[PDB]
């Protein structure tokens, strides 16, 4: 099952570049796309190497980077743009699709901070869901008249993107002033190329347990509604150590409420017998909380690291709390909405987002079903 | 068994020109009929070396080019004309069928669309009298221009025992899609590599298929469905190949189902996961065929000269070519009502009609009787 990319935008174009800058070091890949001398199965992303990247200004300077061998600002005219291009464009989508052997995801890599892209954005989950219905998609959408474009997209990503990884810059400066002390684009997407790395450690690397893309989004997301995920990555030395400093909100990558279900990646070579103790010890403490109608876990799964480039770890996580950063982008909304052919989309939008802030704070409740 | 080709209009011309220039470097001949020092059977084209054809101001051009040392607009004025010189040009037709040792097809380029209309219309009427017995294969180009088409293919649709289609449309996409021209310059090295690589079987000899008659009768089930479209991918092992042949994206063509397939592999793939990717074809259904006959997919492999990497040919018998019948019907009739018996245009109305009925029952359960 092969595994493909898209990228739009500025935003997207530019995280996507570093993405495959450092999935490229990972293996024995030289910057000129040909095997250096120097088990990982380098196939779901790679196509004899060529990478399955999908390009929509910058990419001149992309072309003029050493991997060049590799290979308006309203959103009704970020949809428009994607309407004149309909066919031209999609072709490379299926000659890529069925000359591919099997098809089993779509990564999108976009922002929706008022780009031509976040309308480019809008589009293609419209026709991604009309063309091929039995192929999953994903996409790593990245938060902040941006409260237009911003309130719009959410009303195509909520019912066709069956998964969803949120990544805000506000959260993510935090750290960049902290442990990096800044005070740039280049320099924020260092750490964030990282989460989007070992986000795909199951995947590239053979394991037992979550050896495709459906493994791993099957378990969190429990409704097509409340599909959204947050991150966690502590690198920045037991299992005791990852797990506790990675339930801090220092460290997650989001500016009652108890989780859903976790996900922790551990890429290092610990010594697996203490994997249960560090449960033990996490469970009696109460560090964290719980839905209170179904019994809800937390799964730890492991991996190695590329033996080409220490304890390193991911935690994904579906916290009700990123129902409070929606809360932030709607009032922004009715503000704008009372101080500025039909305007009746921006209805619709407003309407069903609202109605998915309802399923969010209807899901801490101990009668949830019904 | 030799087979002696022919090349009217200057379309012909062109592309027979340009498909010998395909074959002469494809062996060791230089351009001045002479072997270069620099296996592969050369007989059947070349006569010892001299190409086997009978071309009919395009061919001044030829006599200025460096291979000089190798050899109106209405259909009435091409079927008119060639019954004037029906003594001249079957005197060299002749002289040059019983030189040969035994002669065995006619390849004739023509395309439907001025004088090579009328023209081929009269040679395809006049070799079934003389010569019963020799097949008269056609590698037809599709572009008053309704009218002379559809004139030709009444020809077409009883005296010739094959024919093989390129419309300059789908070329002319496929010219602007993976070429970005946009001329005749360039589209035409397009043909001359499905010419060249329709006939790799015959000069290469294999396991089988040496012989036309062989290629013929393997996809061509009854004497009327006998029109075939072509598939070349090269624009990675024998999946990759057959994979990107059944794309509609490739055809040459601008329910529906196959009757018969063949498959040309002229690359040095290890003849073993051939049969595994023919169970992967049936199992993914790649492709329909019809329900009434048993219709197999055949594939060949050859070799490629080494003077001149997998490429790939296919060779299809579909029903979806009774679309392009019908964009010349159709227009027709608004040329119909909008302007010494014109009885032959009538005449050759019925007959496509029974052709394109024919088609059509072709992709029924109940196709027999
Ligand atoms: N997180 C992150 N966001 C970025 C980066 N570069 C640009 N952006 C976002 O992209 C938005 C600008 O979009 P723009 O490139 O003008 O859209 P386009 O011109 O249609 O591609 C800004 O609001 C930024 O928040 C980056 O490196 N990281
Ligand atoms: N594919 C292709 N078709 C051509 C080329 N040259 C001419 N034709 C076709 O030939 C037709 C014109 O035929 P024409 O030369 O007038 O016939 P003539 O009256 O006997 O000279 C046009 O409709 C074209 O479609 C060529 O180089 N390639």
């Amino acid at each position: 099952r092969e595994i493909i990319t898209l990228q739009l935008g500025q935003c997207g174009n530019q995280i996507g570049f570093e993405f495959w800058k450092q999935l490229c070091a990972e293996h024995g890949i030289s910057p000129e796309a040909i095997v250096e001398e120097f088990t990982d199965r380098k196939d779901v992303f790679f196509y004899q190497y060529i990478p399955r990247a999908v390009l929509l200004r910058v990419i001149h300077s992309i072309l003029n980077s050493p991997y060049a061998k590799l290979y308006g600002n309203n959103w009704a005219s970020g949809f428009s743009q994607g309407e004149k291009i309909h066919e031209d464009i999609f072709d490379i989508i299926d000659r890529e699709a069925d000359g591919s052997d099997s098809l089993e995801g779509f990564v999108l890599c976009h922002s929706i901070a008022g780009g031509t892209g976040s309308g480019l954005g809008s589009y293609l989950l419209e026709r991604l869901n009309d063309r091929y219905p039995k192929k999953l998609v994903q996409t790593y959408s990245v938060f902040p008249v941006q409260p237009y474009n911003s309130l719009l997209t959410l009303k195509r990503l909520t019912q066709n993107a069956d998964c969803l990884v949120v990544l805000d810059n506000t959260a993510l400066n935090r750290i960049a002033t902290d442990r990096l002390h800044i005070q740039s684009f280049s320099q924020i997407n260092q750490l964030v190329s990282t989460i989007m790395s070992a986000s795909t450690t199951t995947l590239r690397y053979p394991g037992y347990m979550n050896n495709d893309l459906i493994g791993l989004i099957a378990s969190l997301i429990p409704t097509p509604r409340l599909h959204f995920l947050m991150t966690g990555y502590t690198p920045l030395t037991t299992v005791l150590d990852v797990m506790r400093r990675l339930l801090q909100p220092k460290n997650v990558m989001v500016s009652n409420h108890c989780y859903i279900a976790i996900l922790n990646i551990i890429q290092g070579e610990v010594d697996p017998t203490q994997v249960h103790k560090s449960l033990q010890r996490i469970r009696e403490r109460k560090l964290a909380n719980f839905i209170p109608w179904g019994p809800a876990s937390i799964q730890v799964a492991l991996s190695r690291k590329s033996p080409y480039l220490r304890v390193s770890g991911l935690m994904m996580a579906n916290h009700t709390s990123i129902s409070s950063l929606f809360e932030r982008t709607c009032r922004q909304y009715d503000k704008l909405r009372k101080r500025e052919d039909n305007f009746d989309e921006m209805d619709t939008s407003r309407e069903i987002v609202q109605q998915l802030i309802d399923e969010y704070h209807a899901a801490t409740r101990p009668d949830y079903i019904s």
